Formats: C-alpha cells, structure tokens, sequence
C-alpha cells in the first residue's frame, strides 16, 4: 500500500529528527539523561517536531530516494549511478546545523558524476561508518521483488561505496535496503537476520566480480559477518526460526552498555554493522508500539539519529501511522517532499520491472 511507503519515508525522518533534537540528544552520551529530558518535555506523544530539524541522515535518504524516482521504470544502472552521485554531491549544500558525517561529506564532494566510473572511490580502512546504511532504506522500497534481489544487492552496495568503500560501511547499506524489502513483503522480523546472513555470499560474489580493491575488501569482510552472527546467536535468531530472547535486565542503562559493546570504537550505532543492528533489535522488541521503538532506537546515548532513521523506516513500512502521535510528524521538515517522493517510489516499487545492469 501507498500509505505504508509514505509512513516509511515520513517516520524515518521523524525518527531522525527525534533522535537528533537539533543536536542536543545526538551528542548526549547518557541515555538515562535523554529519557529524563523526554519526560520533562511531556513524553513522546507530546513532542512536536515543528522546530526539530532533520539531520544529514534524512537529507541523504531523500537524495537516494529522489535519484531512484528520477531513474524511472526499467532503469539503466549507469543512469541511476549518475543520478545517485549527483544527488549525493548536491545534497551537501543542505547540511547547515545537521552535523554531517565525515566520510559522507568528504567523499560526496570527491565524486565526479559524468565521468565513466566517476562515482567510484578507493578502498579506505576508515570508511566503516553508518553513513551508507542511513540512506539506503528506500532502495528496498524501489526493488522489493524477489526477481530484483540482485539489483537490490548491487545498488545498495554501489550507493554505499560512493562514500563508504569498506565492507563494514557498504554492507550496512545492504542490510538497510534488504530489511526494508522484507518489511514491504510482510516477512516476519525474526527472519530478517537469517536472510541477511544467507545473502552475504551473494554480496561477496558481486564485490569480487566488480574487481575494485578485491584483496582489501576480502581482508575486511569478516568483521561485519562475525558481528552479525554473534548478535543473532545472542538473541537466538541465527536461523530465523525462533522468537528472539532479550536479557532479563534491559532498561535504559543496560541498553546503552549493550550498544557500546556492539560498537566498533565506542559510539553505539555509528557504523555500518551496528546502526541497522540496533534498529533491528528495537524492531524485534517493539512490535506495533511506536513508543517502544522510540525508547530503544531513538533515545539512547549512542548515534541515535542514525539508528532512529533506519528503525523508523522499517517500522513505518509495517505499521503505517497507527499509534503515532500526529505532533511527531505533522509539521516535520520536508514532510511534503517526503510524502511525494514516497508516492512516486510506490508507483515504481509496486510495479515489478527489470533493470539494465552494468
Ligand atoms: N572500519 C570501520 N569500521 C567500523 N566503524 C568505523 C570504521 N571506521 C570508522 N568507523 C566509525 O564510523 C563513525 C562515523 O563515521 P563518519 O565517517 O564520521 O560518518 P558517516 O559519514 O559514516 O555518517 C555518520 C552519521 O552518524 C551521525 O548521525 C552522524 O551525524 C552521521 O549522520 C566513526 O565514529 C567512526 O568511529
Ligand atoms: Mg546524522
């Protein structure tokens, strides 16, 4: 349904804005303090996002979505990648006060849309941030059909690699896009992690045949895979055939500690592996509760705008606006653009088509 695509785009942006709070909550490392301030504001249902700007996450996600819309039906990947690179480069003019990420901004300005392979960048050991994952969800809105899985894999990886040429970075884009497609198709969330694990060898097959920095990509592959395997084992969902099990003590402070344990270097949710992982952990626990989703994915001491942007997209696809206080989105920055782009993505994604690959 079109309304679920609208909710996916709008609630991803609402999550971003809520987990950002004009920077005040993004950069507060104490989840308990964030939750105290939330209560002082009146709780989530009382928050009005009219003055809560979206961050770079939404600006980039909209850039991905607009490129997908402009590429049209039965698109050529050469054209799509030109449009993606152009939109990523141009959207850096809309980052004032949005705390843009390092790899995202630097590499977007390096791109040369219009040269052949001009959106390709070298492998880099420090390009494992979540900036590719945070902007990839709508790739799954565009390519949700089983027949399009190879396109979803290729486009999510290449969109990611335009700024994050490191498997920890671009495999997060794959996870973000893939789980959105699963949500579109009503696949139960407890099956999603297993689906990602089964598709990682197909992602590797693409990277190898693509031929760029194969040795470096392979040398760094194990980190993302191992972190996800261990997380899925901890939750009891490695094979996709069990309800998840959560720890007995899993309040705000315990979640901050857990998110730090998942992190690469201490900031939970800031990398390609852990931004979608924390969003997924929130989805698994929250079911149809927007408030629980927010408490787990929007309001924590880590990189909360990025886990929120991912979680809000997946949740909106599944549940629409049901149980969401209107003040959480009615006056949201870019609401009209988000809704119009979502409707255009729906017209494309709901109509199964075939892409002309590279
Ligand atoms: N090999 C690596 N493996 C895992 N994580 C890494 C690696 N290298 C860096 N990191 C982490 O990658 C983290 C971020 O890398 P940055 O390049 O600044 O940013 P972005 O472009 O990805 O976007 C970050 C977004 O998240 C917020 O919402 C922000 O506002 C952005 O919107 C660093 O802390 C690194 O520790
Ligand atoms: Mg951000």
């Amino acid at each position: 349904g079109s309304e679920k695509y609208v909710a996916a785009m709008v609630l991803s942006a609402a999550g971003d804005a809520l987990g950002y709070y004009n920077g005040k909550w993004e950069f507060l490392q104490d989840g308990e303090k964030i939750h105290r301030q939330l209560a002082q504001l009146g709780g989530l249902d009382a928050l009005d996002v009219g003055r809560w700007r979206v961050s770079d996450d939404t600006v980039m996600h909209l850039a991905t979505a607009e490129a997908l819309v402009e590429a049209g039906k039965a698109p050529k990947l050469t054209q799509l990648y030109y449009l993606l690179a152009k939109h990523y480069q141009d959207c850096m003019e809309d980052m004032d006060g949005r705390a843009p990420g390092g790899a995202s901004v630097h590499n977007a300005m390096q791109l040369k849309p219009g040269k052949p392979n001009g959106w390709r960048i070298p492998f880099n050991s420090h390009e494992g941030g979540c900036g590719a994952a945070m902007r990839a969800m709508c790739i799954g809105l565009r390519f949700p059909h089983h027949s399009q899985l190879d396109t979803l894999i290729q486009v999510s990886i290449e969109s990611g690699r335009m700024t994050h040429h490191h498997p920890t970075g671009y495999l997060g884009a794959l996870a973000s896009a893939l789980f959105t497609a699963y949500a579109v198709n009503s696949r139960p969330p407890l099956q999603w992690g297993k689906g990602l694990m089964e598709l990682l060898p197909e992602a590797k097959k693409y990277i190898v045949q693509s031929g760029y920095f194969v040795e470096e990509n392979l040398q760094h592959w194990s980190y993302f895979q191992t972190k996800w395997e261990n997380y899925l084992k901890l939750r009891g969902i490695l094979d996709g055939e069990s309800a998840p099990t959560f720890p007995e003590s899993f309040g705000v402070k315990e979640r901050d500690q857990f998110y730090t344990s998942l992190s690469y270097s201490g900031w939970g949710g800031s990398s390609g592996h852990d931004a979608p992982m924390i969003a997924y952990d929130a989805v698994l626990a929250a079911g149809d509760s927007w408030k629980e989703l927010a408490h787990r994915a929007f309001f924590h001491g880590g990189d909360s705008d990025s886990t929120a942007a991912i979680a809000g997209c997946w949740w909106g696809v599944m549940y629409g606006f049901k149980g969401v206080s209107p003040s959480n989105y009615e006056k949201l920055e870019y609401r009209n653009r988000l809704e119009e782009t979502a409707r255009a993505l729906y017209s494309l994604g709901s109509k199964e088509d075939t892409v002309i690959s590279l």
